[PDB]
């Protein structure tokens, strides 16, 4: 077969897995199945002015609408400062992803107005909005009394900052997961928990993810993976969004709080929406085993957590910077940047021309098809070193080995090693095809032997 190195790579490139099989008992949903699902009532905004987005305006109450009183929410009050900056927040973040907009000021001649305030009768309960094909479209109300203080004091990470994108989720057009005492049992597919969906009512545990311990809360703050998705299929996707270079986690470039990391004991939980550009994900300050997936769509587990951190469908990420641990780095059909950093770690570079950094201590380059580093488009390894690191293409020879010689004979396994000393350039040729030319080239800064290759 193949190395313990490129199963443990096969595997996490597939533990995430949707579609087409029974989990839990239950369904597993597709992202795009998932967008439907979401938006299965049919309601959201319309662009009447026809300008390609959709233009809406938004209020924070400072007094109680006409009938207020009839609605038996008790006593009325405006949002805090604290409240207003946490929920333009979380406006941004749902407009970063999608084609809609949100100004603040009183209703014109926009596709539409919103407004938020602060009721204290509990029989409310903790928050509520309504659909944009109701006709009190736009509203959201949020609790806050002596015995539910949530609200007062959203931040990221927490629920109250959850609650503020959940609600406009609702204003937007979407709804939970299902037709919602239920529990998770009561759900129509798998991935109805907060690890996929901020409407989702379950948590993450339900699904197998870890972010945190019992007294403690950990809540992702911005759309996740199946919201970008639910809400991109009503508005359109929003491309203009970081269409540069950028960074997320550490040395962060993005300017949003969720997509920040500053210390080790930091719990990131978010999906990477991004326009174009060279993207980076750093995440070099954690000393925790990492395994980070390039591949859109993926989930990766990041800071010491699992199921964290995933990439929005149609996004294209270039770069991963690993940590001080041992751990797992796998790119995508795009040229990648991987650096593992200290630790042990595996790298694959897949499809394209790769620079690969192993950083300190004993790294291993795992290759899965020929087509991963040809002559054309070959990968490099900008430090390997001989005695420590390991270059694996057990996935394609299959143990079976290879033959080092001195130039190509014409047979099938031929491989030829070669070196530079000044120049410190490295290379190593094979034929797998056995066409007398080499059909897979791998070139390294630093001297490769024929004991630093797994075959
Ligand atoms: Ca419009
Ligand atoms: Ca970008
Ligand atoms: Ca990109
Ligand atoms: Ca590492
Ligand atoms: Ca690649
Ligand atoms: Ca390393
Ligand atoms: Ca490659
Ligand atoms: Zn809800």
């Amino acid at each position: 077969g193949t190395s313990s190195a490129f199963t443990q790579i096969d595997n996490f490139s597939h533990f995430y897995d949707r579609g087409d099989h029974l989990v839990n008992g239950k369904p597993s949903f597709t992202v795009d199945q998932v967008a439907d699902q979401l938006t299965r009532s049919g309601a959201s905004w319309h662009d009447l002015n026809n300008d390609g987005v959709i233009n809406l305006t938004y209020t924070f109450l400072t007094a109680p609408p006409v009938g207020y009183a009839s609605r038996g929410l008790g006593t009325f009050s405006q949002f805090s400062a604290l409240q207003k900056e946490q929920a333009k927040l979380s406006l941004e973040s749902w407009a970063d992803v999608a084609k809609v907009t949100f100004t603040e000021g009183p209703a014109a001649r926009d596709d539409g107005h919103m407004t938020f305030a602060n009721f204290s009768a509990s029989n409310g309960g903790a928050a509520f909005a309504y659909l944009p094909n109701s006709s009190r479209k736009g509203e959201s109300w949020y609790l806050i009394n002596k015995d539910y203080q949530v609200n007062k004091t959203p931040g990221e990470g927490n629920y109250g900052r959850q609650t503020l994108t959940h609600e406009i989720g609702h204003t937007l057009g979407l709804s939970h997961p299902g037709d919602y005492n239920p529990t998770y049992r009561d759900a129509v597919y798998a991935e109805d928990t907060r690890a996929y969906s901020v409407m989702s009512y379950w948590s993450e545990k339900n699904t197998g993810q870890v972010f945190t311990k019992t007294g403690e809360g950990a809540y992702a703050s911005a759309p996740l993976l199946d919201d970008i998705a639910a809400v991109q299929k009503l508005y359109g996707a929003n491309l203009e969004t970081r269409a540069d270079d950028t960074v997320y986690g550490f040395n962060s470039t993005a300017d949003r709080d969720f997509y920040s990391a500053t210390s080790s004991t930091d719990k990131l939980i978010f999906s990477v929406w991004d326009g174009g550009g060279n993207d980076t994900l750093d995440f070099s300050g954690f000393s925790q085993n990492q395994k980070i997936n390039l591949t859109a769509g993926s989930f990766s587990d990041v800071g010491g957590m699992t199921g964290n951190v995933s990439i929005a469908q149609g996004v294209t990420i270039e770069n991963a910077i690993g940590g001080s641990g041992n751990d797992l780095l796998i790119g995508n059909d795009a040229a990648n940047v991987l650096k593992g950093g200290a630790g042990n770690d595996i790298i694959y570079g897949g499809g394209g021309a790769d620079v690969l950094w192993g950083g300190t201590g004993s790294d291993t380059f795992v290759f899965g098809a020929v087509s991963d580093s040809t002559p054309k488009a070959a990968d490099i390894i900008k430090d390997f070193q001989s005695g420590f690191d390991k270059i694996d293409l057990t996935a394609i020879t299959k143990l079976g080995g290879l033959n080092f010689v001195d130039a190509f004979t014409g047979h099938a396994g031929d491989a030829i090693v070669s070196y530079h000393q000044a120049s410190n350039a490295g290379s190593l040729q094979v034929d797998f095809s056995g066409q007398g030319v080499a059909d897979f080239l791998v070139t390294t800064v630093g001297q490769v032997a024929t004991y630093d290759i797994v075959a």
